[PDB]
Parts: C-alpha cells; structure tokens; sequence
C-alpha cells in the first residue's frame, strides 16, 4: 500500500516547492550501524530522539565486491524493517554495495535521501576496536569524518563501556532484547534520571547543544536538569552568556549555570600524558600512507619531526582532550551523557591517528552512555527559535 | 502546531511499515540530465506522466573530481530548482560530485530515496557526438547500462528529434521562463492522432506492458488508439496473446491490437549491415580495451572480429535489430513515439562496443524521439489493479 507513496506526491514534492528561506535546520540524521540489530544503541539514541521530529536514515553497508548476493538479501531488508518495527523506531533501512568503508558511507552519503528530506548530519558506529586490526579500518574511520567535515554534514559518536559493537558474544522464543539493551541504552526505555551535560566547548554547530535539547524535550530526559558546562576562558564569562541567554530566551533551556571549566588549562597531569604517549605508539605513521611517508621522507625524517600536525602544535589540544576527561569524571563523575563537543581536524594539518586517539580519550572507558557532536556551523536557532 | 515537514516524515514512517506483500511497482524513476537547462526533453518526458503518481528524481553529476564545490552545490541547486519548479514540474533535482559518468551514477542508482521509497528505472541520455572525438566515452556509457542490469533496475535511453545537448544559445531558453518542448509536448499540447509502437523480442522485460500503460494514461493523451504491437504466438491469439488479454484488463489496455508483424527479424537491407560495420571501422580494434585484446589474444587473437560476440557470429542480433529499424521506417514511418525496447547484452559474451552499435543503430538513419525501454523481470499489475 504505497499509499504515502502517492500521498508524498502532493506533500512531499509540495514540500520540494517550499521556500528554502525557512533555513529550519531540520534535524535529518544518518547512522551507520551496520546491520540494524548490531549497534542498536546508536539506533535507539537516534530513534528516541527525532521520534516524529526529524528524518532518521539507517545505512547497512553489505560492503559487496559482486553481484548482489541475492533478492533474499532484500528480505534480509523487510527482516530488520520488521525488527525496527518490533520496538518502537521510525528507521528506513538502506544499503549499498562497496568494497570499503570511506567509499563505502561516501556512496550513501551524498545521495541518501531527495531534495529537501536529504539527511543533513552524521552520526558513526565508532570501532571501539581499534588495536586490534589493520590501521587501514582506522584510516576509513578517519575517512567518514574528515567527509562529514567537506560535505557541510554534522559528525556525531556514541560510545559504550560494553561494547557499541558489542561482540553480541553468547556469554526457544527469545523476547525483545531490549530489556537487556535498554540496560545499556537507557534512552531506549529508561526514562533519564540524571543529568546530562554539554561539554561544548565549540560553541557554533547548534546540534552541539540541539542534540542534548530535543532529547531534554523527550518525556525520558525531562527529569535530568540540562547541565552546560561551558570551558575556555576564565576572565569573563557571562559576557558570552548573555548572548547564550538571549538564544535561550528562544532555546528555552530553564537555567542559568553554567559550571566553569577551567581544568583545560594550567591544569596538566603528567599520568594522564604518559597513558596517551603509550596509548599512540603503534599508531606513529601508522596511517600507512606511503605517499605521506615519501614526502615526509624527502621533507622531514623522524615521524615526530616533521609535526607542526604530528601532535606537537595540536599537543596542547590532546592535553585539553585528556583533561575533558578527567572533568568528566570529576565535575560529571555521573551523568546521563557526557556531550563533549566533537573534535575537529583539518585535513593536510591533522594526522589520522591523533585524531582517532583524540577520540578514544574523550570516550574512554568507564564511562556511562557518552555522545560528542559538533555542527556544520550553517546557521543556529533555526529550529524551536 | 499542524506542521508540514512532520506530516511528510509521518506518512513515510507509516509507509515504513508499508507491506513488501504486493510489491507496488509503480513507476519510480531515476533521470539524468545534467544541468536542467540542458536535455529538458527528457525532464517533460518523465514530467508527463507519474503526476502524482509515482517518484521521478532529477539527476545532475558533477564530473570535476577535483575541488567539490561544496559551496556552490546547493546554491546552484537552489536556483536550478526554482527554475524546474517554475516549470510545475513533479521532481526532486540530485547533485553528485565524482570523476566519471559511470561511478557517477552508481552511486546515485543505489543510494538515491529512503526505505522503500526507492528509484526502480534509470534513463540515460543519449550523446549525441560519440564517434566526433573522445572515443572511450562508450565504455563508460554502456557500462552505465549493465551495472542497472545487474542492479535489478528499469532501463532507457533518450535520444529525441533533434540534437541532445543545448550548445547554440548564443544568437524560452528557460523551460521556466517558455518551456517549448515540442518533442514532448507534441503528444500533450497537440491532440494526439499517432500511437505507440513496442514489440516484444525480450519477453522477460515486464515493464514493457507498464512505461506504455503509465503514458499511455493522461490527460491529454488521451487521444491514443493504442496499438500493442507484440511478438503475440503465430497460432494462437487467445491464451497467449489473451495471456496479455486477461492482464489487459489491469494495464486497462482494452485494445486487441496485436498487429503481427513476423518480419521482425528477416534478413534485411544489404546497404545496413554495410553502414553497421563501417560504423565500427574506426573503432575496429578494442581500443578501450587492450587488456581485453590481450584475451582475445591468448583467445584465438582476434584483432576487431569477435567469435560470436562482434560480428563473427553475433551479426545474428545486429541483422535483428536492424530488422526493427526497417521496420519501424516502414510500417511506423512517421512515428510520432517509438518505445524501442533496449536489446539485452550480458557481460563477458559481448562487448560494450557492439552494445553501443545497437544503440546507435537502433534509430540511427533518422531523428526520432528515442523512447527506449526494458524492465527487470518485476511483476506487474499495479497500477490500476
């Protein structure tokens, strides 16, 4: 019954001719779970979230080298339709066929969705695993953000102390495993309780504060008091606010604390250094570009020496990172979900894997449910005024 | 608090649950164009009919793979679909950004819509200097037609009266500002008295009974004596030929003009094989294909015949096709529309360079509107019960 289908026909492509003068920053949003059943954490953030407030598109990637397997692969497709359906989702399910992962998402990136619906950010099953394999996975993660970062998209990534990619090891009707995965997904069921916390220290890409906001909005998060702990500079900072403020007045947020971070600066713990140090050993050239390593080589030898982007101009950023952390687990000890801003690296001055073990420091371990965003900085208070 | 981007999102999530269960196959198509100035026969064409029936999605690619004009896509976007909607038309305009016709396209075929919503037929224009210069342009071009063979997609080529690419401006224009589209709008703007021709030489091609029935049904063309040209059993004409009547009924068809035209593939003008052939002098050799000489060479070292895959025995479909073309100059003559159903040709057995010769033959002698078609063994029945 494509009745929608038809009935698109006059609303839809009625709302292809709507003004593009709204600039509504309608949250259209992207996920890359893989199979929807794995990472369902991420599946259910973003489906709590844009519960018939925004587009939410679930991209599989079947990373096929051949002809499609087969048309059961399309029932494969009504499967986890049906599954999205058998909780509560408001998931469409798509594919594409690649034989990597950067190509692989850059496929559905640029031509998911159809005029104006067309997902507009970001969000990547983050793997956890990273020491493990080859780098070159690590070099196709890299790869998602740093598009998301050249197509005007918004990157977003969970993180989770058992596993997003749960290795789903196995350590009858079964039931819906929700109760299990609500544990690790409160948002899916558990109504929040504590607090969560935007740790934006970026301050434009509105979803920064947006994400944590529509989810406030959600009945589960309206009873964590919606924390802003804004960081960087100490001398004045109300004077910021008051603009802040004013965009609350149109964000309505309800408070008026903001708790100071100072802990970014003249606040270095040398421990916290030594674990990062021993935490990027391997990871030293490791992007397994020969091209790098050959124009470095007749440039600059050693593989820190050539480093205004080999973590020694943007050291001081992996300190801050690593300091957010300890924040984390001193200001925010607990939280519902800790909102770091993002991190953001430019291509051509941001290695690889300083970026990826920028990352993994802000999402270390022991931590509860933890979410990092940051916009594309096209416009703010768009939405919800 | 009605809303208009929430009614849409509802609708398509309601649809989420849409039943795979008669597969509704209307026809969802996807088009290329370039920019939308430019080739506009093939956006009224696809305009005409799934008004507000079905999805017809515009598709542009850029080719500059260097420097993505992230700023200026959705800019020219913008102003590109102004202009389409000032024409009134029913579409959702796509841009892609890549290094090549043909992993342009890949990509948009597989990504493009959501869910279910998903593009089914892809049409190609037609180019119409191909042996003028650039020779390799066919790999790329007859690769676009076997990748939406193995991709379980419709497939068309467009190659109207006159010349494909607008180039002659500088001596209306706007299809926004005067939309002349004689070529399409003949069969609306002008009372239709001549009628669709296709036949049946690829019975497996289900949509050649729906891309007919679809235009076939509209307002203005109305006036259509519909003439079902089919390959209908030399015997029989009441349970193979009613096979189609008993199915009539649903394309609601009502005409048994099943004109037998054995003479579909008897041997045909000496003067045509020539042209044929000298066609492909030029292109003798498998220019765009030394790896592939290199088989032919450990294979029987064929320089520019091909056992049974150029002319060596293949000839027996180029002798067919050209059949059709006599046909259709004799018995259509004048033909205000053709549906041309496109020949099959499958990988590994026959060159794309013949598969180009029968697209350039299939109306090479004249300038007719190319209304190619073939579908993909998909069921039927939809529309219209």
């Amino acid at each position: 019954q494509a009745g929608s289908y038809n009935l698109a026909l006059s609303y839809s492509v009625g709302l292809n001719e709507v003004e593009d003068h709204i600039k509504n920053y309608r949250p259209q949003c992207l996920v890359l779970t893989g199979p929807p059943n794995f990472r369902p954490a991420l599946v259910d953030f973003v489906g709590t979230f844009t519960r018939n407030l925004s587009l939410m598109i679930c991209g599989h990637v079947l990373i096929g080298p051949h002809k499609q397997r087969m048309p059961e692969l399309q029932l494969i497709a009504n499967g986890h339709t049906k599954w999205l359906n058998k909780r509560k989702i408001k998931a469409f399910y798509s594919d594409v066929i690649a034989e990597d992962l950067r190509r692989g998402v850059q496929i559905l990136m640029q031509a998911a969705g159809l005029g104006r619906m067309k997902p507009n950010i970001l969000v990547v099953g983050f793997k956890k695993n990273w020491q493990s394999a080859h780098p070159a996975t690590v070099e196709d993660y890299i790869g998602i953000l740093h598009d998301a970062f050249d197509f005007n998209y918004g990157v977003c990534v969970m993180r989770m102390r058992e596993g997003l990619n749960v290795s789903k090891m196995m350590q009858v009707d079964p039931k819906a495993l929700v109760k299990e995965e609500q544990a690790t997904t409160i948002f899916q069921s558990e109504q929040g309780k504590k607090t969560i916390d935007i740790y934006w220290l970026f301050d434009d890409g509105g979803l920064t504060l947006l994400i944590p906001y529509l989810l406030g909005r959600k009945r589960r998060w309206s009873k964590c008091k919606i924390r802003v702990f804004v960081g960087g500079q100490i001398n004045r900072m109300d004077q910021e606010r008051k603009a802040i403020i004013s965009l609350l007045s149109k964000f309505r947020l309800g408070f008026h604390e903001v708790h100071i971070l100072p802990d970014i600066n003249q606040n270095p713990r040398a421990e916290h250094t030594k674990r990062f140090e021993d935490m990027i050993a391997p990871f030293r050239l490791n992007d397994g570009f020969k091209d790098e390593a050959t124009v470095n080589e007749m440039r600059r030898d050693c593989p820190w020496k050539i480093s205004d982007e080999e973590i020694t101009k943007n050291r001081v950023k992996s300190l801050r990172q690593v300091r957010l952390n300890e924040i984390v687990l001193d200001y925010s000890r607990d939280a519902a979900l800790i909102v770091i801003t993002l991190p953001i690296g430019r291509k051509g001055k941001c290695p690889s894997s300083l970026y990826m073990a920028w990352l993994e420091t802000l999402s270390q371990d022991l931590r509860p449910p933890v979410i990092l965003i940051r916009g594309n900085q096209e416009n703010v208070l768009t939405f919800y005024c």
